[PDB]
């Protein structure tokens, strides 16, 4: 009796479990690097930190290349810009003066961690309003990180109330939606084989953001000038002007590095932040090792600072945490190969589609304590005194030439807002008892599911007040 002929395999259900964890579980069968063909396409998946690292970066600028997607060229006005953007001249230039805007925060009366108090007092003043209510705290916290990320890019912020925010959350989600069903990996072409509205409704998004920045770049012409230079929109013009690289930088090219810029100062942190709480209201113990810690370290005296993530180590290795348990991009950006290569001494054509599964690293077995529990201790010594690295396979920020950019805007954020949060509130289990869903829910950022929290002011704020 004769066997079937075969036209196609896969070895998982397309659209079952997460496809980070589903290429994880492969692992025991095929080992931490395997291959997936589809028509011309092959991609390869790396899942050990060992043959990560040498993709991002031992041979890092082989791997330094993005695959072409219909769904990524429209979000990135056909690979401009900073993310989505192919290796070469254009991305080379725009990270770097990306970069370099960045490094303009080091100190002064615009100093970065100047900056994001300021929004986090308004952020806070807006949720002691909300003294003894459940509420969703994604809004106020994605219009605190609006503002940081607008005053670093144009140097102006949105008042309370202002609807262009509401337009704004509005286009991100549905840009966000409609970019990818699940995460950016989607093993079969489902977007060209069905008739659907996919790409339709992501260029009707994508249309209103670029109309909104489009607006305000052509406001800024008349404002810009040579002698100041104190957010990114200066420092991209003047690029501009200076080569008079003329090519590269087109008003298309510095909207789209805006655009991600803006994009991903928002969704990013404004993701870790709920996660966090989420965390901390599924671990009341933690959460309260965490009141005891900044009462003792920084008490009511004062708002919380820069300088006291030396002493609020527990916070620290808190975020540290979740940045581990829910990385932001679980299977980073895809990677391309831009040459013949290799990896762990297989090769690889150049061309060839490369994912780093950072799941697997943050969950290997061998690696890590535990992997599936949420145990800040992890990353402390065993007093609790110093923040120790437990292990080499943690790149929650990549690494190498596609590295993020933000990660230090992103540190700041994240641990000012989670101190002073924790200084001000009682963070605590809705009314009807609901805890938030730890599973998550993979985009192109792995976001959590909407969820409540009781806050209330805390009486030790309180009483410091008379
Ligand atoms: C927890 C916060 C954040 C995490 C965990 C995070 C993580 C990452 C990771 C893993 C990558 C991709 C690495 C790769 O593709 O190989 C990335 C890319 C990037 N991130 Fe972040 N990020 C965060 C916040 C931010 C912020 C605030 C910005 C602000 C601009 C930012 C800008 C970028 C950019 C521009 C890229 C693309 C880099 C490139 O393609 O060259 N990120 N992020
Ligand atoms: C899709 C996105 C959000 C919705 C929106 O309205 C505008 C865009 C375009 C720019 C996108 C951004 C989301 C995050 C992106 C993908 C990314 C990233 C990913 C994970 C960690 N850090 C950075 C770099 C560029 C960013």
């Amino acid at each position: 009796l004769l066997s079937l002929p075969l036209v196609g395999s896969l070895p998982f259900l397309p659209r079952h479990g997460h496809m980070h964890n589903n290429f994880f579980k492969l692992q025991k069968k095929y080992g931490p690097i395997y291959s997936v063909r589809m028509g011309t396409k092959t991609t390869v998946i790396v899942g050990h930190h060992q043959l990560a690292k040498e993709v991002l970066i031992k041979k890092g600028k082989d791997f330094s290349g993005r695959p072409q997607m219909a769904t990524l060229d429209i979000a990135s006005n056909n690979r401009k810009g900073i993310a989505f953007a192919d290796s070469g001249a254009h991305w080379q230039l725009h990270r770097r003066l990306a970069m370099a805007t960045f490094a303009l925060f080091k100190d002064g009366d615009q100093k970065l961690e100047k900056i994001i108090c300021q929004e986090i007092s308004t952020l806070c003043d807006m949720l002691a309003t909300h003294n003894g209510q459940s509420i969703d705290i994604s809004f106020p916290v994605f219009v605190a990180v609006t503002n940081v990320i607008s005053l670093i890019c144009f140097n102006t912020s949105y008042k309370n109330g202002d609807p262009e925010l509401n337009v704004i959350q509005n286009y991100n989600e549905g840009i966000i939606d409609n970019l990818s069903k699940d995460s950016l990996v989607d093993l079969v072409p489902w977007l060209k084989i069905f008739p659907n509205k996919t790409l339709e409704k992501l260029k009707s998004h994508v249309k209103i953001r670029n109309d909104l920045l489009n607006k305000i770049l052509e406001n800024y012409k008349e404002k810009f000038r040579s002698d100041s230079i104190t957010n990114m929109l200066d420092t991209l013009m003047q690029a501009k002007m200076n080569s008079d690289d003329s090519e590269l930088l087109s008003d298309n090219h510095i909207l789209t590095t805006i655009g991600d810029i803006f994009g991903a100062g928002v969704e990013t942190t404004t993701s870790v932040v709920k996660w966090t709480l989420a965390f901390l209201l599924h671990n009341p113990q933690v959460k309260k090792k965490l009141y005891e810690e900044i009462d003792q370290n920084v008490g009511f005296s004062r708002t919380p600072t820069i300088s006291d993530r030396n002493r609020l180590l527990l916070l620290e290795a808190t975020i540290r945490e979740v940045l581990r348990l829910r990385p932001v991009a679980p299977m980073l950006i895809p990677h391309k190969a831009n040459v013949d290569s290799s990896i762990g001494e297989f090769a690889v054509d150049k061309g060839t589609e490369v994912i780093i599964n950072l799941w697997a690293l943050h969950h290997n077995e061998k690696e890590w304590h535990q992997p599936d529990q949420f145990m800040p201790e992890r990353f402390l010594n065993p007093a609790g005194t110093q923040l120790i690295s437990p292990s080499v396979s943690y790149l929650p920020f990549g690494a190498g030439p596609r590295s993020c950019i933000g990660e230090i805007l992103a540190r700041q954020e994240l641990f000012l807002i989670m101190a002073w949060l924790l200084q001000r509130f009682d963070l605590e289990v809705p009314d009807d008892g609901q805890l938030p869903s730890l599973e998550g829910i993979p985009k192109v950022v792995f976001l959590i599911d909407s969820f409540k929290v009781k806050i209330k002011v805390r009486q030790a704020w309180r009483e410091a007040q008379a």
